[PDB]
């Protein structure tokens, strides 16, 4: 079941806003995100070793959660997650009704706090972490189906991707690919907070681009595929994501607005008849309370 | 845009419920749910005949709604929507979030007052009802889209396919195509709650599967491929939505918790090789509030 | 098996013949044909009605009977075809392969012949005649399966649909779908050959474009959904098949060029940004000894 | 059009043959084989590289030279393909109809005297050779849509892969990925003739297995993916690929005939709930003349 609903989710062409720029809709995953593709992965791969007796538990910014939840609930693991207080409340509810156990750690401490408490958790109750930040099946999803996806959906011809970075597993998965097919010929574009610029060498922040900027760089990036970084400001974010659901009639979330901002910016560097590839992680139901 | 992404749905096998029950899961659609194909299929027809100058007005207990507002966005019609205040609060988000007008009618009147107060704001504005009880474009949606996919799903052997009335579109189409196909070696069992039976000939009454049960015996019910009739309490379909994320992990709405409450109950009365297949209308995320 | 393979093709635009034009791709299917369709339901439906204990035997000259051959051997049917023994050394050999049992009736005498010797076959061994310019199970797998593919692939937007009449099953299934959905404001056109034009009210004769103009008006054909009738001659269909190979790199059959000669000639009388659909029935290798 | 058709082809699982064994058909490709993947990768690198200016001259005596001609046809490239003159009369129509310049080359010589006259056609026209046997991009087409589709499609669980070695592209390609994701659970196994075992360490010899076995080790070949070598006799492949046509009915090439007997000795090895996957490179309609 599974296994056959996650990826292979389709590419609109943006004309309403810059016709140079194509989003990749992760919201037709069954977890309704991008993170279905490693949770996936990463499951699949625990069981064949034998490690998850007892369960997993796992930090988590709302998404990759809610797919581990939904995945587990399906296949039979208990799923525990934590995740900062700061997250939208959609998402502790999503949680709650796949029947995943969820602890709330404080805002001012962020990722870090979450991984904090998912190890004390896991020593306590022999949960296994996936770590979603080392785990090189994290970037493996990315390079065995967003990647290949993407590459024949544009038909071949790409001139930049352009992606978030939370865990790093997304643009260094379809990274590979595109580096591996078009070279030089494709520019692979992060994106990050101008609140929390780490990749850009600054100091990490307080944001509410909720989904990216983790706030220091997850040891799954693979740096040897990213051409460059570009900030976008909170409420750039915001106000494309709204415009995404007004003009084309888009349901995305704050991180796919974050996405389009960073690709107009990107487009707009670039000739008429650029091709500018971004993804849309999520829904924008997951973020009614603050969206 | 509208018009690739909408469809084409997958169906999972129910194994940790029933076996013999197969769930088309809607919540693919890009407005989060089935009402997407007799939208579609409706407002095409509308502005081929040029009747969208002043845009759309449509009641609605929200699915519908959502769908209008979603391709009125895109191709740039205005859109006003007329919903009882009953419907779950993310509904009206939505419609917000999409740039549709809202009004609200009262609870007690149910379907009838959004109706009522929608052909007010069409006189008042000159904005087109395009009529989802008594538009034969509602059923041709599911005629040359739904019912051709479940056909083929299912690899052209179905015992039963049972569906939640709301406008009737749905067991109309596919009931036309799965008779076409099978003949009497179908069954076609509408659902109704058990508090307003009114297709077993019963009275109109309060009930909370949202999204079905309007109280009245809508135009386009194709009644001649309409095989029997059976009810769901209230608590049945909220039970069963919840199982359906606990143990499958599909984050589906409470009218899908209806159909397929009612489909194991048609199930049960077959034999152990019994193929049933059912609708899953939307998603979890649009019933937090509630579910 | 065959359920899952059968239909769902491509759609290609002919931008090097006339990009007013769309070109269904009906070799995609497992049989190398759009017969792999009609057989199918066909076959189902005698299956289902408990037809079938003793065999097939059906008179076929073309793609019926490597499609019947091929669903027969996959579900262990017997199959016996008869054919005047004029027909190919290609297609003797695929029905061969297939495991059909092959009877050869007398020659330039022709299909009347294998009818006949059909029919006692039937009485002599009780195998059942599908009779597919008969069986309305034919029009119905392009009602439910090939129209419906063809309106999506469209995006819901067709001046015309231009078919050649072998059994009539496809215009009629298709043109009662997109007659349906459109009514006045599609054009349906059925093509047939200068040699035989029957469907015109002309006199049967002898022509060479396999698959079409059987020289009779099939008990299948819906008259009802047929606007016009265009001709086309042996010539232009040779030519147009093998300028689509040259050109289009689209090894497509004989009755393929027929098809799009005449889908040329119905678009050079509408506007520039007119919608011609049309069917490539068959491929190019079943022809290497004639094209 | 050929970025769009090529790929995304469906698999099936032997029920008639042994139900652990699952077949990827690539006879569903626009070329009528497996070879159009890597075609339109060499090509639009050679492209983008800006190579193709005087066009395209390959030496194929195989399905590489339809994939090129076809891709070639459509996207305005001149071909010329050199090829013994012991070619049968099946392939070089099938060039000729898609518009392929033929250079007939001394015989019983062989590929080698192919190879001699299209370097030097290169030096003469300034033609540009692929070379299929060297060029990377053969291997990056399987890696990036190949066994992507395969990991997938066998929902992520396999335990052998099977595959000839023609030029060894597909084996590297879809190896590369499964040993990715599986590691040392997945055992890849590549096939070739008894009659030219070279993988096995022996001498090159005349076979009929047409596709596989070169008689040498071409450079794209990853060693380091493979995990064992098996034979196949010439009788054995063409037998299994009549049986696939009258058992399964399934009109596959020889190759294909080959890498199922292959598949069948690798299950016989295996557990009864073993996985595995193996590829049909091309279709019977090819070969009516010797099988
Ligand atoms: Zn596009
Ligand atoms: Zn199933
Ligand atoms: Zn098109
Ligand atoms: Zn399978």
């Amino acid at each position: 079941m599974m296994e056959r609903l996650i990826g292979s989710t389709p590419i609109v062409r943006l004309d309403s806003i810059d016709s140079r720029i194509a989003l990749k809709l992760e919201k037709n995953n069954p977890g309704g995100s991008v993170k279905d593709r490693p949770a996936l992965f990463m499951i699949l791969d625990a069981e064949k070793r034998g490690l998850l007796k007892n369960g997993i538990v796992e930090p988590t910014s709302g998404n990759m959660g809610i797919a581990i939840a939904m995945i587990g609930a399906k296949r039979g693991h208990r799923v525990i997650l934590t995740m900062p207080e700061t997250m939208s409340v959609e998402r502790r509810k999503v949680l709650k009704m796949l029947g995943a156990e969820l602890v709330l750690t404080p805002g001012e401490l962020g990722m870090k706090g979450a991984v904090e408490k998912a190890l004390e958790i896991s020593r306590e109750t022999g949960a296994h972490m996936l770590n979603q930040f080392e785990n090189p099946y994290n970037v493996y999803s990315h390079q065995f189906t967003t990647g290949p996806e993407i590459l024949k959906q544009m038909d071949y011809q790409i001139d930049a991707f352009v992606a978030g970075v939370g865990t790093g597993g997304t643009i260094s998965g379809v990274g590979r690919v595109l580096k591996g097919f078009f070279g030089n010929g494709v520019k692979i574009v992060a994106v990050e907070p101008a609140k929390s610029p780490v990749l850009s060498g600054g100091q990490p922040g307080k944001h509410a681009i909720q989904g990216i900027g983790a706030g220091f760089v997850p040891k799954i990036l693979d740096r040897s595929v990213i051409d460059e970084v570009i900030t976008v400001e909170d409420e750039e974010a915001y106000e494309m994501a709204r415009y995404l659901a007004k003009k084309e009639g888009l349901l995305v979330g704050i991180s796919s607005g974050a996405n389009v901002a960073a690709a107009l910016k990107v487009a707009q560097k670039l000739g008429p008849d650029a091709r500018v590839v971004t993804v849309a992680p999520d829904h924008a139901e997951r973020y009614l309370s603050i969206l």
